[PDB]
């Protein structure tokens, strides 16, 4: 794996989590969608680092 991002890397989490938000496995269709190799626990910790959801439960809402 690699744990950092670069600016495109992040676009693309980005473009990815909108998408895919309201799917009933988020991280599941944006690991499909990326390139590079990485920890499904490190992607949730960037999008709350980023402050696309502000806390976990945030990533399953009803």
């Amino acid at each position: 794996h690699i744990v950092l991002w670069t600016g495109d890397q992040e676009l693309e989490l980005q473009r990815l989590f909108e998408e895919f938000r309201d799917s009933d496995d988020v991280l599941g269709h944006i690991m499909k969608n990326i390139t590079a190799k990485r920890s499904r626990a490190r992607i949730v910790d960037k999008l709350l680092a980023l402050g696309l959801v502000a806390e976990r439960r945030e990533l399953y809402k009803k």
